[PDB]
């Protein structure tokens, strides 16, 4: 297993990861800040032509083109940074597994596995589901709040959903017509049912991007 250290004093954390010989970790594309010489970064693109094959094989394998993997030859170190201002949460995988929205993934033990699934509509919207043993690092835009469902139901703007228990029943959908959505400024929501945890974030990336539009 990889050993990590999420900075506790920094408002916007960096995560330092220690990898033993032969150890590896999946990471958010571009999240690398630095790494020791004995640590190599591998991608699926190892001009045009069969890079289409690279993308082609991932679409059926359920893999993501925006996830890379770092391998260590001996004891190595690396540091990652989330692509959005916020926090990082580490979740232990095993008896419990999780699903995550696009952009919430930061890192995953090489010992674990993951699969991507396109949601059946209200680009594309994909949800990641974990499997195996290891640690999952999720990141938020804004601050994180942990909510526990004890059998009931709850519906939340999906733009504020970071990750949630795989054991929960979920459904991402639109609450009304497109024209009605234009007025509310609300996108698809995620309705959860059952027992498990839901991690939400206090900021909406789409809404923030919207405030920048006028100046762009
Ligand atoms: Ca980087
Ligand atoms: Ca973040």
């Amino acid at each position: 297993r990889m050993r990590f250290t999420i900075d506790q004093n920094m408002q916007f954390p960096l995560v330092e990861i220690d990898l033993e010989h032969g150890g590896s970790v999946y990471l958010q594309q571009g999240s690398m800040v630095y790494h020791t010489e004995n640590v190599t970064l591998n991608t699926k693109l190892n001009g045009l032509g069969k890079l289409v094959g690279a993308i082609g094989r991932s679409m059926v394998s359920g893999e993501s083109m925006f996830i890379t993997q770092a391998m260590s030859n001996g004891d190595g170190k690396l540091a990652l940074a989330p692509n959005t201002p916020g926090q990082i949460v580490a979740l232990e995988l095993g008896e419990k597994q999780y699903r995550l929205n696009d952009g919430a993934f930061l890192a995953l033990d090489g010992s674990a596995q993951y699969k991507m699934e396109r949601q059946n509509i209200g680009g594309g919207l994909f949800v990641m589901t974990t499997e195996g043993l290891g640690t999952l690092l999720a990141n938020s835009f804004g601050s994180i709040k942990k909510i526990t469902l004890d059998g009931g139901t709850m519906t939340i703007d999906n733009a504020h959903v970071v990750a949630w228990s795989r054991e929960l029943d979920y459904d991402i959908h639109l609450e009304n017509g497109f024209m009605q959505s234009i007025g509310t400024g609300e996108g698809v929501v995620n309705t959860f049912r059952g027992h498990g945890e839901i991690y939400i974030q206090s900021l909406n990336l789409e809404q923030f991007a919207g405030t920048l539009k006028r100046y762009l």
